[PDB]
């Protein structure tokens, strides 16, 4: 089922969420199959749970049309591999119609669970692995305006 996503402004994005504590249940498969339906009705390739004002430690992304593989992740922790930061375009969904130039690590390992309980474990780069740190931001309350370094980048989509 197709969710409301919540926008900029909304308190709710900006908690800090807990964790999952319903691995494998039939509450928590439908909760990650109406995400999948969410991110697909908005053309996205990641959405966090609070952007559907549902306060957990959740996430999910991916696309085929380099692909990055389709996941739904619970309970996420990142690390980096290096200190080396790549800029790149971002836009998000509860900014509609804008996007900017971020610095995000180019490198970097996440952990959590599949919605099943399967422990996931995985080392990410570039596209994939910034995608991964944009979701992880919305679930400490962070969105990407607080990180712009250069705001020349900052403007709506159909103009820059
Ligand atoms: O709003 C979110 O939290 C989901 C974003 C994820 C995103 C993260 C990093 C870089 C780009 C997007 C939405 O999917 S934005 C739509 C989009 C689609 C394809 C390419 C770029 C942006
Ligand atoms: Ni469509
Ligand atoms: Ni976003
Ligand atoms: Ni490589």
């Amino acid at each position: 089922m197709i969710r409301d996503i919540i926008r900029m402004g909304d308190k709710r994005l900006l908690r800090v969420a807990p964790q999952v504590t319903n691995l494998g249940s039939a509450e928590l498969h439908a909760l990650v199959s109406d995400m999948f339906e969410t991110m697909g009705a908005a053309h996205g390739v990641g959405l966090a749970a609070p952007q559907i004002a549902v306060d957990l430690q959740l996430m999910v992304f991916g696309f085929e049309a380099p692909a990055v593989p389709l996941t739904a992740l619970a309970n996420a922790q990142i690390e980096p591999l290096s200190d080396e930061m790549e800029n790149g375009w971002e836009g998000c969904l509860s900014i509609p119609g804008l996007r900017a130039v971020i610095p995000r690590y180019r490198y970097i390992r996440y952990r959590g669970f599949a919605p099943d309980g399967s422990p996931i474990e995985r080392e990410a780069e570039g596209f994939h692995a910034r995608v991964v740190q944009h979701e992880y931001d919305h679930l400490v309350g962070r969105l990407y305006p607080s990180r712009i370094e250069n705001f020349d980048t900052f403007g709506f989509d159909d103009v820059l």
